[PDB]
This record gives C-alpha cells, sequence and structure tokens, in this order.
C-alpha cells in the first residue's frame, strides 16, 4: 500500500510511496550556526531536510542567504532540502521583511538550485499563482501549507484548505493543527483519511503538541505522506526525536497489514 | 488525564488509570498444553492473563477445568486471571457444552476462586443477570463484551452496545471490530472515545488484523484501558508481542505528555 494515490520522486526518494519519509528541520541563527546544525541533523538519517530560514538573521542578505544554502546542499548530499520561511501570523518567527520581499527571496533561493521543494503558505492566496509557476520552472517541489496554532478546525474546514492547496497548483498539501483534546486528533486524522481519498496530490499533516504524538507516529497509515521529526532542534510543538519516531514506524510498518 | 473516568484495582493492578493494561492470552487445548503456555507468558511481564478455555477439550469436566484453573492460579502469582470462553458465533472455538453448563461452569470457575474476572457475551442480554450475580458473590469482576469478526458497525452500533454492557451491569464493557479500511479504524477510535465520555466504567476496544495494529498500541489515548498482546500464542488477529507493545507504549506515553 502507498501511502498517496501518486507518489512523487524527489532526488531519488519517494513521498507517498509505500514508506513513510521523516523530516528533520534546521533552524540556526546564522550560516555557521546553520552549517553545524545541518551537519548534526544529516548524520542522523532523515528522507528529508527543512531548512526554517524565518529564524536566519541576515535573511534580508540575499547573498548569505545564497551562499548558506548552497552550503546546504553540500551537507545535505542526496537528501532533499525543502525551504521554508514561516510567516508570523502562522508561528513563525517575526522578520524584517515584507510579503513581497519573501517571494523575491523564495525565487532567488529556487533559482540557485540550491533546494528541492518550497514552501508558500496558503492564506498569500492569488500570490500563490507566481510562485507555482515559477517553481515549477526552476524544477522546485511547491508545498502550499495552513498552520492553525489556536486549536483544530472541523474537519470540513481542513478538507476544505487541502482542497484548495490542490486548486493553487500545490505539489504537496500541508495542515497543522493544535489539539485540545483526543477528539481534535481523530478530526485531523479524519480529514487526513478523506483527504487521501479525494486529492490526487500527497499530503503532510500532524496535529501539535503531546495529544498529537500519535500523529506523527501513525499518520501515515491515514495518509500522511511525511511526519516532522527532531534531528537536533525542534521547529515546532510535540516533534519527536528522529530515533524514536524510527523505532515506532519500525514497529506499525511489520504489523500493520 | 485517566483513561478511565473511575480506575478500578485488581489483585494489585489498576485498570483505567495512567497506564495502560496489557493482557496475554494462553490457549490450551488440553490442561498440560494450557499450563506451558502460562509459565511461557508469565514469563513476559504481563498486566493481565486471559485463559481462552474455550480451546480447553475438556471443558466437559469441571474437575479438570477447575483443576487447571487452580493450577494456572499457581503459576500466575498475583497476574489477575481473567477467564474467557469465546461463544463460537464470536471467534471462538467449537465448545461440546451449551449455555447452560457454560454458566454452571463459569459459576462453579468463579467460587474456585481462581480467576479474577470473567468475560461474558452481551449477545446473552437477560441471561447477564444469571452470571452477574454469580461474579458479583465470588467478588469476580465482569467484563461484557461483543465481537465483530465480519466488518465494523456504524459508530452509533458501538457505541450503543457499550453503554448496554454497562446498563446489564458490566464492570467493563468490551467492543473489538474487523475493519476493512482506514476509515473503519477511525470508526472505533472515535466510537471510543465517544463512549468514554458517556460511561462511568472502564473500555476496552480494538480493530483486529493488520489495518487495527495502531488500535492495540494507541487505543488507550481514546479510552481503551487494555490492550491484547503475544506472550506465547494468538488468540485473536492483529495481536502483536507483547515487547513490542512495551516499546511503543514507552514512547508513546513519554511524548504525549
Amino acid at each position: 500500500m502507498n501511502i498517496s494515490p501518486k507518489a512523487i520522486k524527489v532526488r531519488n526518494i519517494w513521498i507517498g510511496g509505500t514508506e513513510p519519509c521523516i523530516c528533520a528541520p534546521v533552524v540556526g541563527e546564522d550560516d555557521r550556526k546553520v552549517l553545524r546544525e545541518a551537519e548534526e541533523v544529516c548524520r542522523k538519517q532523515p528522507d528529508l531536510l527543512e531548512w526554517r530560514a524565518d529564524f536566519f538573521r541576515a535573511i534580508d542578505d540575499q547573498e548569505r542567504v545564497l551562499a548558506t544554502a548552497n552550503g546546504l546542499r553540500n551537507i545535505a548530499g542526496e537528501i532533499p532540502i525543502l525551504f521554508t520561511i514561516r510567516s508570523e501570523r502562522e508561528g513563525g518567527q517575526p522578520i524584517p521583511l515584507n510579503e513581497a520581499e519573501v517571494r523575491r527571496l523564495i525565487e532567488a533561493i529556487c533559482r540557485s538550485g540550491a533546494i528541492d521543494l518550497v514552501d508558500y503558505e496558503l492564506a498569500y492566496g492569488e500570490r500563490i499563482a507566481d510562485v507555482r509557476r515559477m517553481t515549477e520552472e526552476c524544477s522546485v517541489w511547491l508545498v502550499v501549507s495552513r498552520h492553525y496554532f489556536d486549536g483544530t478546525p472541523r474537519k470540513e474546514t481542513l478538507l476544505a484548505d487541502m482542497r484548495q492547496a490542490e486548486r493553487y497548483g500545490a505539489d504537496i498539501a500541508k495542515v497543522a493543527v493544535m489539539p485540545k483534546s483526543p477528539e481534535d486528533v481523530l478530526v485531523l486524522l479524519q480529514a487526513t483519511e478523506e483527504a487521501r481519498r479525494e486529492l490526487a496530490i500527497p499530503l503532510i499533516t500532524m496535529a501539535m503538541g503531546g495529544l498529537g504524538a500519535i500523529t506523527r507516529l501513525a499518520g501515515w497509515l491515514f495518509g500522511s505522506a511525511v511526519t516532522f521529526a527532531v534531528g537536533n532542534q525542534s521547529s515546532a510543538p510535540g516533534q519527536i526525536p528522529i530515533d524514536d519516531v524510527r523505532t515506532v514506524l519500525s514497529i506499525l510498518q511489520t504489523y500493520s497489514r
């Protein structure tokens, strides 16, 4: 059984195939720190590496961000790199640049050849058309995401977000929620299961915090193609150390069907 | 945040508290096979022992059963023993004695004081009162169950089954289903969580098979107080080796809170 209806091949690795994919974040404040951190994460064996660039102090210095991205590429080797500048309105660090300046920076990084996927938030709406066309020219995969840090929307709303994301041209739809009860955790899994049967692209879903731990370890059984785990530092509440995720995935796969 | 609204103390072990309980079945066609399985299973340190007496070929002999019952009680130290005679219509083996004898055997076994819990089918409706008082006299806990081996009924049906089990005086309500899809697995968890908020007693739920593995490792997050694992032999589809269950529970437990 494949996690997604149609798996995507990223640098020889499959997302949405038979195997769950683990992505570990890198959150350094500057070049030296981002590189050392990447080295550490990469020794662990994540399937994907996410550079959370919103923590980067020199984010408004295009040359430094590019040199760092080029450095990350060499450290990552064959491991695909996901470039994410999480907006402040969706839990990211405040940054000294505009909505338009973020778009100019994502394009410069995409055209560098250093990264494989880019995250762009669903809420910026119409402005997604340009990012999509431009990523397709750079052969960069587009992950369109939405994060709810205040709670968990009804299933209908989550399904709508993912449908929206796909309509906008995303290669992968990502939705994260903050559960306030075990019921919210089920809603996230149910939305994920239903969306997997309705959409043609791989999904990345997770319920954050302690209550959502099970979604990071078993969401793939319901269609979540990627789980975010800690390779060194954590980028979101509830992320579990990579080794523990691997241990549970191993057992779940051996005994699931 | 306890698994159940009011934990129950059974011979040194709490069911429905903070810790999920692991129950291991002992299936043995005859006294010797049975007693062999017990030593082995008990060597692994499960919280509870379920001897599936419906495998016993000589169930027609109370002296033999009582003898065995007394024997296993000897091998199990303080490990609580759940005495179960699974109907054939609910996944149980072939049984030579009919209804009355079972209840008579259950009474005889209850008064022997060799067991701590007794599993009885909700399907026996009014006849449950009979076993109900039979169990209360000997200070034996009553588990009222329902097993669906051909599929997974609607959430409403599962919720109704558990409500009725409590209505008939159950100390613990149990429902098992056979999922045919991931959606079925979520139906079982949803019913568990809904039942958890409605009943005052502990609940035991599971989706069998490979598809249902997740439910044996994470059902406790939705209200299932007991999970069945393999200590020696399997008594139902999808049971996982006790060592692997412990591995996941520990990880899931540290990270869920």
